[PDB]
């Protein structure tokens, strides 16, 4: 399938070239899969998700997402213009409130959640999670990670934007996740982003248009986006076939345009996520 005049990041992981606007990709697009987006919420009335999103968990008042990020997140994991894996099923769990924070316990808590809540759906080509959050270490976020990654789950998780070693904020310093930094339209590293041998992979994540609330759009820039289309990505490989939940990462590193990326420090991966689809 060819979606015309997509954002540059979807077509990036389609391309073995910058500076295209086609995103390829096969017509399986996900489905039979789902997609944990552990976050603000997601808006699921958006005529983006078709149905195919919902909120299955809150720590808070609403299910709502009052901000925005986690609906934008959730957009590029599997909106029918702005998604990765175009008919996966998207499961919301706000562990964020509507400023963005969230404590570490309800954080943990939102991750053992997916790890069960996953026996409650139907996910016959595997379950993801998209953790485009984080803070500093902590053994203990990091160790609900791993046991969501054990559980059978392909959990993806934001490098972070501090333009530092990612070895210290957590869960992005996890050893069995995968950890996400981002790119932008020219193949560069984002100035933003997290770098350091932590980091398995990195995704379009400067200037990326998806959903937000109040049924719009908005292009926005960080680790956060580009979590999301690993996340999708994954779901989408899962869906054909082509690797499982435990390996996933492993598959996407081991796929990826490699060499392909300036401004990489010296000891992080040059790796950049693809699809290899040959439409
Ligand atoms: C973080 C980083 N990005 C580059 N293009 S070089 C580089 C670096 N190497 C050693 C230290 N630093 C700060």
């Amino acid at each position: 399938a060819a979606q015309t005049n997509a954002p540059w990041g979807l077509a990036r992981i389609s391309s073995t070239s910058p500076g295209t606007s086609t995103y390829y990709y096969d017509e399986s697009a996900g489905q039979g899969s789902c997609v944990y987006v552990i976050d603000t919420g997601i808006e699921a009335s958006h005529p983006e998700f078709e149905g195919r999103a919902q909120m299955v968990k809150t720590y808070y008042y609403s299910s709502r997402d009052g901000n925005g990020h986690g609906t934008h997140c959730a957009g590029t994991v599997g909106s029918r213009t702005y998604g990765v894996a175009k008919k996966t099923q998207l499961f919301g769990v706000k562990v964020l409130d509507d400023n963005g924070s969230g404590q570490y316990s309800t954080i943990i808590a939102g991750m053992d959640f997916v790890a069960s809540d996953k026996n409650n759906r139907n996910c016959p080509k595997g379950v993801v999670a998209s953790l485009s959050l984080g803070g500093g270490y902590s053994s203990s976020v990091n160790s609900a990670a791993a046991r969501l990654q054990s559980s059978g789950v392909m959990v993806a998780v934001a490098a972070g934007n501090n333009n530092a070693d990612a070895r210290n904020y957590s869960p992005a310093s996890e050893p069995s996740v995968c950890t996400v930094g981002a790119s932008d339209r020219y193949d560069r590293r984002s100035s933003f982003s997290n770098y350091g041998s932590v980091l398995d992979i990195f995704g379009p994540g400067t200037d990326i248009l998806s959903t937000w609330i109040g049924g719009s759009t908005r292009s926005i820039s960080g680790t956060s986006m580009a979590t999301p289309h690993v996340a999708g990505l994954a779901a989408y490989l899962m869906t054909l076939g082509k690797t499982t939940a435990a390996s996933a990462c492993r598959y996407i590193a081991d796929t990826a345009n490699k060499g392909d990326l300036s401004n990489i420090p010296f000891g992080t991966v040059n790796l950049l996520a693809y699809n290899n689809y040959q439409a």
